């Protein structure tokens, strides 16, 4: 008993990965561009300079399923499932969608190795950032909501 896996067809799109954040299930297949160096650490526009960042430095992206989790992501390696890295929701500043590619998603969380904000990008495989945007926005408003109050009853 620790948490285990097991990916499946699911009925809902995003429902789905709101679960699989709580439940622990909420990865799909993405790409993994990279992390970027920002200034601001916040704004929607940010996120998107990121990705262009990248798609300026001339480099590639991995193939690896992005899991989302109240805990935060983690980027693991459909090579052997292994893990190729561990974000944390927490860290994670602020996260949003995309606007101009077909699926490019980022996120500004503080660095945790220097001393800076560095913001994340993951190229959707058959998917949209939106959606990574609801998985990413699930998790913390799941961190959050511990931190945070609820109203009325919410079970579903």
């Amino acid at each position: 008993g620790s948490s285990g896996s097991s990916g499946a067809s699911r009925p809902h799109q995003w429902q789905t990965d709101e679960e699989g954040v709580r439940t622990g299930k909420c990865s799909f297949p993405v790409k993994y561009l990279g992390h970027v160096e920002v200034d601001e650490s916040r704004g929607m526009h940010i996120c998107e300079d990121a990705v262009k960042r990248l798609k300026a430095t001339g480099k590639k992206a991995v193939k690896a399923v992005l899991w989302v989790s109240a805990d935060g992501l983690r980027v693991v390696d459909e090579k052997t499932k292994d893990l190729i890295v561990d974000q944390t929701i927490e860290k994670v500043s602020f996260c949003a969608p995309d606007r101009n590619f077909d699926r490019a998603f980022s996120y500004i969380c503080r660095d945790g190795t220097t001393r800076r904000w560095i913001c994340h990008c993951f190229m959707a495989v058959k998917d949209t950032g939106e959606r990574l945007s609801h998985a990413v926005g699930c998790a913390f408003a799941a961190c959050l909501e511990r931190k945070q109050k609820r109203s009325g009853p919410s079970s579903g």
